[PDB]
DNA sequence: GACCACGGCGCC
DNA sequence: AAAAGGCGCCGTGGTC
């Protein structure tokens, strides 16, 4: 439709590109045009095109901005329709979808992306005038943002390749030891795995009892907590347990990530998605650093991989009991308040209780074990699989969910208010406002309703706690900036800078404080800090 | 070579 | 597996 002129375009136009592949940091620019004013301005080439432009305004933005960066080209992201998009309904995610909802089609050609870019923002932008707090969310915190987040994808994290090869080697011979004992105990080999011949093993042949069932398919299960259950009924299961484990790590991390990283920058770069989840918070991908290992020795070994570039230092900061913070500020529930106005930590008193140990033993391991309990407890847990994790009787996990919601009465008063107010608006709503949409509220299936009952009242406290974080990062990354500090990792409610060694210290104190007074809640927010060479050791 | 569905599991 | 929620990636099985 629009008519072709010339490259370059004016400024304030929409932009459309074509990469050769999914991830910026990876990717050929294939092509690029830029839309404005009932024009059409396609670029002759596209890498020199691209210095033309200030700003990049139009569908994934970001993405384009990282491209840039990676090419030493400050083109910082602007307007983006998906932004528009995914605030009025988080379930708006791909360029495909959102096009064809607003007005439009996702095709392959960098001219057609880019008038396509304009004719939707212009049509979101219709939708939400009138919607101030999606607004609000928008201007102050979702835009500015994604300069954020392509500045940190463009900038990655450093990896000790050496090391992890190394570990590779070592890991592989341990799980031949525990395959082949797996073999010898089953009396035959098989493929371990695959769980469809490893059902069968347990089940049909050695005769295990099967405890549960796979959710679509209805096959006996092999899951490490049906597995867990049956830890005495055959040495067989132990040894499989600590395969999987091994097996998980290496084909996960230990292998994949060490041919990842980029040969310009010599660093592992990842994709912080915007637009990609139900609560407001981002996800990570190509490859996902949200979810490097933390929990068991090895894993450990494996986060150590994660170092600071020399002459500087790693900071990580990670926002103490946060959900249960925004809980007492979203129920206002009085005895959940004095909890955090008196400095206690649920964490570790629920440890206490599930080891019978005093606080001051409580290990960081046992705090980990607390924080699924409380937040399986707190986000509709049962109590037979409470009692199945904890190894007690059906009536402790009872009571001890009993006792639980009684000692803060408003929560559930808050969770029916929450339920209630979806099921007649159709949507839930964060502290700002972001909105999720649960239809499924009055679902005449038990099993669907009360999953999307669950899933309804998570949302309000997952969401404002992560956009509490994005709105930290937003204030907190110009102030990096005159530091010479750089903002490399977020972790839902963490953050991982990188910092002069001179500068770490002052980093630390700053961002802390940034973090604790991003938007103060009727409770303290408390944010516990670390500093180290490698992510592991940053972290107290 | 690639798609999906699925089970499974790493993190928050 | 289970009346916890939210993600993305792995290998399998089965295609295409
Ligand atoms: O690693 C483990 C298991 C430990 C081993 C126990 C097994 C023993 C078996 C018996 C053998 O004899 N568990 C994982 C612990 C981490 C889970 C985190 C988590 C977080 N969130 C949400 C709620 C939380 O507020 C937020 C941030 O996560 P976080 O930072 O880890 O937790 P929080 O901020 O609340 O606590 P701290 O930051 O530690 O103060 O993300 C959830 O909704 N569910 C979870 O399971
Ligand atoms: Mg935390
Ligand atoms: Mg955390």
């Amino acid at each position: 439709a629009l008519e072709e002129a010339p490259w370059p375009p004016p400024e304030g136009a929409f932009v459309g590109f074509v990469l050769s592949r999914k991830e910026p940091m990876w990717a050929d620019l294939l092509a690029l045009a830029a839309a404005r004013g009932g024009r059409v301005h396609r670029a002759p080439e596209p890498y020199k095109a691209l210095r033309d432009l200030k700003e990049a305004r139009g569908l994934l933005a970001k993405d384009l901005s990282v491209l840039a960066l990676r090419e030493g080209l400050g083109l910082p992201p602007g307007d983006d329709p998906m932004l528009l998009a995914y605030l009025l309904d988080p379930s708006n995610t791909t360029p495909e979808g959102v096009a064809r909802r607003y007005g439009g089609e996702w095709t392959e050609e960098a001219g057609e992306r880019a008038a396509l870019s304009e004719r939707l923002f212009a049509n979101l932008w219709g939708r939400l005038e009138g919607e101030e707090r999606l607004l609000w969310l928008y201007r102050e915190v979702e835009r500015p943002l994604s300069a954020v987040l392509a500045h940190m994808e463009a900038t990655g994290v450093r990896l000790d390749v050496a090391y992890l090869r190394a570990l590779s080697l070592e890991v592989a011979e341990e799980i031949a030891r525990l395959e082949a004992e797996v073999f010898r105990l089953a009396g035959h080999p098989f493929n371990l795995n695959s769980r469809d011949q490893l059902e069968r093993v347990l089940f049909d042949e050695l005769g295990l009892p099967a405890i549960g069932k796979t959710e679509k398919t209805g096959k006996r299960s092999t899951s490490a907590a049906v597995l867990e259950a049956l830890r005495e009924a055959h040495p067989i299961v132990e040894k499989i347990l600590q395969y999987r484990e091994l097996t998980k790590l290496k084909s996960t991390y230990i292998d994949p990530l060490p041919d990842l990283i980029h040969p310009r920058t010599g660093r592992l770069h990842t994709r912080f998605n915007q637009t990609a989840t139900a609560t407001g918070r981002l996800s990570s991908s190509d490859p996902n650093l949200q979810n490097i290992p933390v929990r068991t020795p090895l894993g450990q070994r494996i986060r150590r991989a994660f170092i600071a570039e020399e002459g500087w230092l790693l900071v990580a900061l990670d926002y103490s009991q946060i959900e249960l913070r925004v809980l007492a500020h979203l129920s206002g529930d009085e005895n959940l308040i004095r909890v955090f106005q008196e400095g206690r930590d649920i964490h570790t008193e629920t440890a206490s209780w599930m080891f019978g140990v005093p606080r001051e033993a409580v290990d960081p391991l046992m705090r980990r074990a607390a924080k699924t309990i409380n937040f399986g407890v707190l986000y509709g847990m049962s109590a037979h699989r409470l009692s199945q994790e904890l190894a007690i009787p059906y009536e402790e996990a009872q009571a001890f969910i009993e006792r639980y919601f009684q000692s803060f009465p408003k929560v559930r008063a808050w969770i029916e208010k929450t339920l209630e107010e979806g099921r007649r608006r159709g949507y839930v709503e964060t502290l700002f406002g972001r909105r999720r949409y649960v239809p499924d509220l009055e679902a005449r299936v038990k099993s669907v309703r009360e999953a999307a009952e669950r899933m309804a009242f998570n949302m309000p406290v997952q969401g404002t706690a992560a956009d509490l974080m994005k709105l930290a990062m937003v204030k907190l990354f110009p102030r990096l900036e005159e530091m010479g500090a750089r903002m490399l990792l977020q972790v839902h409610d963490e953050l991982v800078l990188e910092a002069p060694k001179e500068r770490a210290e002052a980093v630390a104190r700053l961002a802390k404080e940034v973090m604790e007074g991003v938007y103060p809640l009727a409770v303290p927010l408390e944010v516990e800090v670390g500093i180290g060479e490698d992510w592991l050791s940053a972290k107290e």
